């Protein structure tokens, strides 16, 4: 049951806040809409940053992937800054029933601190990160002043 997981996930998320992590379903017309937000991570051009992610999960889930977005713009290797698309492989193919939307959640988080511009979402962004990362990381960090407070 799709649902029954799903409250399950949002009673781990809503009692462990200290993770910073949230997840909120969009309506009270349904339960496979919701979304996730995650902090930057410190340390990293984009801490302070507040980053909000568009999940809709499918009748399959647990064993489909959840499709998983940014509502955020953010400037990043791996996230579109024009849909929000995300380039991750557990969002693909690397997918697994044990994995939760907390814990992809915490993946995207663990995106963000360590780009894969060897998989980019956006080529040119990927191609800054890896021609002049001092100049990709003060866009980043302008980004997430910008978008992400």
């Amino acid at each position: 049951s799709r649902a029954k997981r799903i409250m399950k996930e949002i009673q781990a998320v809503k009692d462990d806040p200290a993770a910073h992590i949230t997840l909120e379903f969009v309506s009270e017309s349904d339960i496979h809409h919701l979304k996730g937000t995650f902090l930057g991570p410190p340390g990293t051009p984009y801490e302070g940053g507040k980053f909000v992610v568009d999940i809709e999960v499918p009748m399959e889930y647990p064993f489909k992937p959840p499709k998983m977005q940014f509502d955020t713009k953010v400037y990043h290797p791996n996230i579109s800054s024009v849909t929000g698309a995300i380039c991750l492989d557990i969002l693909k193919n690397a997918w697994s029933p044990v994995i939760t939307l907390k814990s992809a959640l915490i993946s995207l988080q663990a995106l963000l601190q360590s780009p894969e511009p060897n998989d980019p979402q956006d080529a040119e962004v990927a191609q800054h990160y890896l021609r002049d990362r001092e100049s990709f990381n003060k866009t980043a960090a302008l980004w997430t002043r910008l978008y992400a407070s």
